[PDB]
């Protein structure tokens, strides 16, 4: 027939063609999330939208590495310095450094999220922007562990709306990948979701994640529809673009027929 049918029930996945300005990587906005919290970050709503409800701290722009690796500091014999989750032991030490004289339990100060001043341990970010597919076919997006609750949401009316990556974030809790922490403990069940993309169009992209306490995890993956794997660094695949919330042909509901 002289045309593609369409996904069935209308089921292809919202993207967009902003025509303004591309701007390499992700826009990440910080907001407050509170030491030893296990709970508040355990609801969806929260993980969706309400996190901007707290105060927002800050933002870095123009990020293309998007993998978390925070690792708390051991006050060693040998000076101060971040120790790798597997390697910390005991009550405790880290391994080729010695007992640890400082307190795993308590908000630290530092730049490993994105350049930003912050406390790893205990805050909420997210980070916003849109993938650009090289080929169509079947992206499967990952988070090879998650510490200590996150979300990826791939698509118009499903990550943000087409054309308007700052505005607040809107109430879908439709998450490609839930790796919310569970109430009364576990990993949660699946953290890898899947996504059919059309070559170059823009599919709006958000990741929230939050921490509560020591250690921060978050190593982000994509497998591409050529089979290959994309991890941590996703220059040329992530891009931003200001709000244009006049831009009325922005959103395309079904790239499968547009
Ligand atoms: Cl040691
Ligand atoms: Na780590
Ligand atoms: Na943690």
């Amino acid at each position: 027939g002289l045309v593609p049918r369409g996904s069935h029930m209308s089921g292809a996945t919202e993207a967009c063609l902003p025509a303004g300005q591309r701007k390499s990587g992700m826009n990440i906005n910080f907001y407050q999330y509170s030491l030893k919290d296990s709970s508040t970050y355990s609801n969806a709503a929260y993980m969706a939208y309400g996190y901007a409800s707290k105060t927002k701290l800050g933002s870095v722009g123009g990020q293309t590495d998007i993998s978390i690796d925070y690792n708390i500091p051991c006050v060693s014999s040998s000076g101060t310095f971040p120790c790798p989750q597997e390697d910390s032991y005991g009550n405790w030490g880290c391994k080729g450094m010695g007992a640890c004289s400082n307190s795993q339990g308590i908000a630290y100060w530092s730049t490993d999220l994105f350049g930003f001043y912050t406390t790893p341990t205990n805050v909420t970010l997210e980070m916003t922007g849109y993938f650009l597919p090289p080929q169509t076919g079947s992206y499967t997006f990952s988070f090879a562990t998650v510490d200590d609750s996150a979300i990826l949401s791939v698509g118009g009316s499903i990550a943000f709306e087409c054309c308007a990556q700052e505005q607040p974030p809107i109430t879908s809790t439709n998450f490609t990948i839930n790796g919310i922490k569970p109430w009364d403990g576990s990993l949660p069940d699946n953290i890898t979701g899947t996504v059919y993309m059309y070559a170059g169009y823009y599919y709006p992209l958000k990741v929230v994640y939050s921490n509560a306490v020591s250690w921060g995890t978050l190593p982000i993956s994509v497998e591409l529809p050529d089979g290959t794997t994309v991890s941590d660094n996703f220059e040329g695949y992530v891009y931003s673009f200001d709000d244009d919330l006049s831009q009325s042909n922005c959103t395309i509901p079904d790239p499968s027929i547009h």
